[PDB]
């Protein structure tokens, strides 16, 4: 059962977020069984928190689960088979949690049209929902080359 995890700083807004859709995604492709989604966070100050009301208002009304329990990154997720960071930061201190270069990735760097260097997933914790859905957007962007690597590794 692979196992790919999201990584931002409090695991309400960002990573979250990703989780579900990519969660959904797999489901319609019948690979729900297959693979193993979760979310975790940095930081410690949110630990077991419901998600971020905006964030869940966003998923919702584009037919996504909202359903979470925000968890701090661990011996659990630091076992996955794929990090993927929001941002350069998360990736930084992944990296430093002792995760090597290549089992840690940032969300835009599987946009088909990403170059070298990878983008940072804006964070959108001090805006309103109109942010949200720009998140939204931009990871519904990142998700397909994230599904061109399961495909690979499930085969
Ligand atoms: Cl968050």
């Amino acid at each position: 059962p692979l196992h790919v995890t999201f990584v931002c700083t409090g695991n309400i807004c960002r990573s979250p977020m990703a989780e579900k859709m990519f969660a959904q995604q797999l489901r319609h492709r019948g690979l729900g069984d297959a693979v193993r989604v979760t979310s975790a966070g940095t930081g410690n100050w949110h630990v077991g928190s419901c998600a971020d009301e905006r964030a869940a208002g966003v998923l919702r009304a584009h037919g996504y689960p909202t359903d979470h329990r925000a968890a701090q990154v661990g011996t659990e997720h630091l076992a996955a088979d794929l990090l993927v960071a929001l941002d350069r930061n998360h990736a930084r201190l992944l990296r430093q949690l002792g995760v090597e270069a290549a089992r840690v990735r940032m969300l835009r760097s599987f946009d088909p049209r990403s170059g070298t260097h990878a983008l940072d997933v804006e964070d959108p914790y001090y805006g309103d929902h109109s942010d949200f859905e720009e998140v939204f957007a931009v990871i519904e962007s990142a998700l397909p080359g994230l599904h061109d690597w399961v495909d690979e590794r499930l085969a």
